[PDB]
């Protein structure tokens, strides 16, 4: 009974990216930035409708990482929500299905940052701990992003990309993973 | 008779994918390279059709990048080309038009790397030659890239200031 679509940034409607923003707040409790709403604009919407209702959201946004000395393509997931009263119904496992066809058809690795409890619903669709350090960028060099080591899950189904390798990540504001 | 369509990289068909390949090898002369179509995947692609015949085609690709020390959204223009016996009708204006809706409908900034005698078309549709210092990434430091300054222009649908520094994201190949 839940549609779903896949929409670019560039094909949302003002109103509908307000219904996104709205949704997130909603959804997170008060854990959502506007740092947050920026980091899920600029690349692929996976959206659950109720009739005409938004109702759940995942991002998939294209980032440029290095991989140890390597550069790698890396779909990163933002802003994945389910409205309250439909959690717990398998709409968060269709927006992960989703994203992985998405990040199968044009990224080289698939990554994210989550929530210790929200861990078992990425691994449930393949997705696996990072296992090699991170880093990010401060005001130009690379700094390790100790409070997101063991957070950080990637993807890549039938690949060969090393889960023990160091990640560099591209800059950004708020939260950089 | 020209038709515009706007697809994500995941929504090509492979029929897509390849005529696209094709397009922008014959497009470029031979000077379009592996990490050049690597760069251009990813993103939203503006592609123009004569009937059912891929003519014209140019992504934009999201890339996350330092404005001095600010963080800035960009949308990167890639693979701007144009099959030759249809240039001169102004479909690479049109790719470009809809490129600038695309970019202010979402980035911050747009960038692109133009050829010495390629500026005038990006110029026509208010892009402008950066004036600032720009970085790339090698061995996890930035370094200027000096090839590029004077080539690389932007787009501010806007506040912008066009002699600041910009520092680009990681990716094989040319940087920019
Ligand atoms: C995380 C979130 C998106 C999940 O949405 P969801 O639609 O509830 O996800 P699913 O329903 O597919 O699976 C969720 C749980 O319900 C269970 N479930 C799904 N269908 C079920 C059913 N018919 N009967 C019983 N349990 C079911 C799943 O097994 C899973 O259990 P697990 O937590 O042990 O894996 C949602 O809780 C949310 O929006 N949280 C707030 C925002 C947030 O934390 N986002 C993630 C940041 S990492
Ligand atoms: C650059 C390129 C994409 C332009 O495609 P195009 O469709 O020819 O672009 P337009 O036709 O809109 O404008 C092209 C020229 O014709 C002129 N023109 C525009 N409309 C015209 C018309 N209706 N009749 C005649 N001339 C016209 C434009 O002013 C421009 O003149 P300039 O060369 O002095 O800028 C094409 O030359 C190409 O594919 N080159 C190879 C790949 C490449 O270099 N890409 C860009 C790298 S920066
Ligand atoms: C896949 C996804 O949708 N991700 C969302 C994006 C959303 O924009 C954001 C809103 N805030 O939340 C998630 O991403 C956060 C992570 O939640 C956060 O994790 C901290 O908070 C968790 C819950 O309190 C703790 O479990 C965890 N130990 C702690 O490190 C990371 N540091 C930064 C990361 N951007
Ligand atoms: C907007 C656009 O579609 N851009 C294309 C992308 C395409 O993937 C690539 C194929 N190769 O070409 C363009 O982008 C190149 C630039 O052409 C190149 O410019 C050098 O080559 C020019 C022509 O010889 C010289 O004029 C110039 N001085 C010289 O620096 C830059 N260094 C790197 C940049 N990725």
């Amino acid at each position: 009974g839940i549609e779903y679509r896949s929409l670019h940034t560039s094909q949302l409607t003002l109103s509908e990216k307000e219904a996104l923003y709205d949704l997130l707040i909603e959804g997170f409790e008060g854990d959502f930035s506007h740092d947050d709403f920026a980091h899920t604009l600029g690349g692929m919407h996976v959206m659950a409708f109720d009739q005409q209702k938004l109702v759940g959201h995942v991002a998939i946004i294209q980032r440029h990482m290095a991989l140890d000395n390597t550069p790698i393509s890396v779909g990163y997931v933002e802003a994945m929500v389910v409205e309250q009263s439909y959690r717990r119904q398998g709409i968060g496992r269709q927006l992960m299905l989703q994203t992985n066809k998405i990040i199968a058809s044009c990224y080289q690795l698939g990554l994210l940052s989550a929530s210790d409890d929200g861990q078992k619903l990425y691994h449930s669709v393949g997705w696996q701990i990072w296992k090699g350090k991170l880093f990010e960028l401060k005001q130009g060099s690379y700094i390790r992003s100790i409070e997101e080591e063991g957070g950080v899950m990637g993807w890549k189904a039938d690949g060969e990309v090393d889960f023990t390798a160091s990640l560099y990540c591209d800059f950004r504001g708020g939260d950089q993973w």
